[PDB]
């Protein structure tokens, strides 16, 4: 058994943390995006400087099964462990916060959105700057999973992209 809300940690430092990131781990606490987050597989991730004073993560994934390539845009809000970035939803509203993140080892953060529609959709995204497994990084995560009450068919730890013929 266990329990918890959520909570981040304050003292965020970007500038060991900004730039290009591998695929480890992921989760979402939405009911319709999990039908679509079982057809995310690995990739390329790559966070960097947003023109506009900020941050720009940009998504990029060539063949197997599908291929995807889109970039957001996250501005801090107050806190350091707390920002958002215009996503998909019309309006494009999203909010992020650093659970944990650790220096020179690996970069968690969780994005959740509220709008007025009351979507109330939480996700976890795991970013891997050495390609590894880390005890804390999967222990932190995994565990955090349910003070997020994530999702099983939700989370994506860098699945296999052995999709052949999807060219
Ligand atoms: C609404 C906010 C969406 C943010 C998406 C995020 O910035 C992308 C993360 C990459 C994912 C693959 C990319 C796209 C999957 C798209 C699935 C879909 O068609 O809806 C996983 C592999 O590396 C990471 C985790």
């Amino acid at each position: 058994g266990s329990q918890g809300h959520d909570t981040v940690q304050p003292n965020f430092q970007q500038d060991k943390f900004l730039g290009r990131w591998y695929s480890a781990g992921l989760a979402s606490n939405s009911s319709w995006f999990r039908e679509k987050k079982a057809v995310l597989y690995m990739c390329k991730t790559v966070v960097a400087p947003s023109t506009e004073g900020g941050l720009n993560l940009t998504s990029t994934f060539l063949r197997k099964n599908q291929a995807e390539t889109k970039i957001m845009v996250l501005q801090p809000a107050g806190a350091p462990g707390h920002y958002t970035y215009s996503s998909p939803h019309s309006g494009s509203i999203h909010s992020v916060s650093v659970v944990e993140a650790n220096y020179d080892e690996y970069a968690l953060l969780f994005s959740r959105g509220t709008k007025g529609p009351g979507q109330d959709f939480r996700m976890a995204t795991l970013y891997s700057r050495t390609q590894t497994l880390k005890d804390e990084l999967k222990e932190k995560f995994t565990t955090f999973s349910k003070a997020q009450g994530l999702t099983e068919e939700d989370i994506v730890f860098l699945p296999q992209p052995d999709k052949a013929i999807q060219e």
